[PDB]
């Protein structure tokens, strides 16, 4: 390994495809090219479910086992949960000093957010807090290197901001941590929309059955205007395309369908039957994965913990410096 | 010791007269008929004193000798430092999700404080929410009871709020704290204006020698409109008078200087000459337990790293509960 990378899930539920295509099988080859943390953001997922505290808890280990289930070996990444590492939350107090309100304002990721919720000025404080709470929480762990979708930059560039502030102030012990970009964006909803979410509705999650998946996918959007076979039809803003652009491993292959079906003779049956398998063929391991840990629960919890106690000796490692560096009585 | 009380000060400067008026006199008495704990909140002081963490360092062991200066028996109050109890930001995080930016920003103290700032829009994000921190402060420590003035009372309203918002959505676990309302009037600094302070070179610290408090006396502000001795002068707005009214023993000469000052043949003068005798009579055993703190300086870090420790574990058993009532993994 080499460089220290923390990527992690708010636990609200079990992970989709979109995490799959969105980052889990990028972890799962930097996971011995690198030390990967996957925080289980236990404490930034209660910034949207303080009221549903139930829901969170039940996802820290189906999350983890969704982990397992994906390829993350338990000898290779640390699982932490965020709520046993009080240290982030000190940290994330200490942050909140060095950026201002308005600054929080602007983000752009954050405020989309916060008009999808329908919130207006009536923000839970700690959901418009939350980019610090993931500054510290980068920082907390010495990542140097954060993957980060297109559209989690705002946040890798305020914790540079904070990072950089920090050492400025008090003493440089902190690391700015660099991205690393991906090529295959947001992987789209079923439901032809941008984002799949279960919250949506549009999303085929990882133990979803070989049934369900082929179901999902044949009620998957597909192009209006293209009624019958026959007919032309346009790749353009068609689910099926953008997902076999990120789960199909013959291009060649792709950018024939796209052809056909341009042109009159590649029924959207055919492009979803097809796709279906290549989706079956990416999960087929995935599910006799779950399934060994599913009876070996006990493995499971000990993923979470060990990595939980891993994770909180180098957060606790981290706080030491801050603390000196801050000039914190008594130390 | 029946309720519990909790006051505190954030360590950014050393304490004076107004401070004695205000709220440690009270708090010497609250000491013998309640379990007093006092917060030197440093983290707190770091909400606008992040760019000079070494003045609040320092100020910590200094406010802790006025704290005992002022008659607080080591035996009998709690000095905490917020700082090494890092359970207060782990509940401040939690807290932060049952207030929304929009109440927040409704403070009416908060907000004279950012318009005195002038940060404009410029708040440090810390400062903005410094009344959760608080609000956290009190439920950690469990207090019952706490001494406010009418200035502080959105701090505490807001607390309470929040404490009956965390019982209602996970468990009736924190204690409501009730508010110890005012200490009358706060005093005047020593040119009249509403405020006295440090910064605003207008205040009597508590470790001002006899001779030094002589002095800052005599040029104290009186009445523009009194001129020489013969003339008649107005009680009213002189801070020499609202001075006596605090410290002054015995009202009934209080009030015949107040009389044959209105009428004339009583000067500045003989009036600040005996303001000068009534706060020396009030500050000399401060001086005197001073001094002694100060040859006996093992006897200050005692007083604070043992009602840390004390402390720290009161706030150790409130975040378990709290842990459980919030269902939080492995609680
Ligand atoms: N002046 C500080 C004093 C303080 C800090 N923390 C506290 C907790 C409880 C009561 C008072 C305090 C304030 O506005 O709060």
């Amino acid at each position: 390994a080499r460089p220290r990378v923390l990527t992690g899930d708010r636990p609200t539920g079990a992970l989709h495809l979109g995490h799959l295509a969105g980052s889990l099988q990028n972890r799962v080859r930097l996971q011995d090219e690198a030390e990967l943390f996957v925080l289980l953001a236990d404490v930034q997922a209660l910034t949207d479910h303080f009221d549903r505290p139930e829901q969170v808890r039940e996802n820290v280990l189906a999350v983890a086992l969704d982990y397992l289930a994906a390829g993350l070996d338990p000898q290779k990444t640390t699982c932490v949960v965020q709520s046993a590492v009080p240290e982030l939350a000190e940290l994330t107090v200490y942050f909140l000093n060095l950026v201002t309100v308005s600054h929080l304002r602007q983000n752009p990721t954050v405020k989309a957010e916060i008009a999808q919720k329908g919130y207006g000025e009536r923000v839970p404080a700690g959901f418009f807090v939350y980019p610090v709470s993931q500054a510290a929480d980068i920082a907390a762990f010495g990542a140097t290197l954060v993957p980060v979708g297109d559209d989690q930059l705002p946040m890798l560039e305020q914790t540079r901001e904070i990072v950089r502030r920090f050492n400025a102030l008090y003493a440089p012990v902190l690391a700015e941590p660099q991205a690393q970009l991906s090529r295959v964006p947001r992987l789209p909803g079923l439901d032809g929309q941008a984002k799949m979410s279960k919250s949506l509705g549009n999303a085929i999650a990882l133990g979803d059955s070989a049934d369900e998946v082929a179901r999902k996918v044949m009620g998957m959007y597909t192009d209006p205007g293209h009624l019958r076979a026959s007919d032309p039809g346009r790749v353009e803003g068609n689910p099926v395309f953008t997902f076999l652009d990120a789960f199909d491993p013959d291009p060649a292959r792709v950018q024939a369908l796209k052809d056909q079906y341009r042109a009159g003779g590649l029924g959207d049956v055919k492009v979803k039957k097809h796709l279906i398998d290549v989706l079956n063929g990416v999960l087929a391991p995935i599910r006799t994965r779950r399934a060994e840990y599913e009876r070996d629960p006990d493995a499971v919890l000990r993923f979470v913990t060990e990595g939980t106690a891993r994770g909180r000796e180098v957060a606790a490692q981290t706080l030491g410096q801050v603390r000196r560096a801050m000039r914190l009585f008594g130390h």
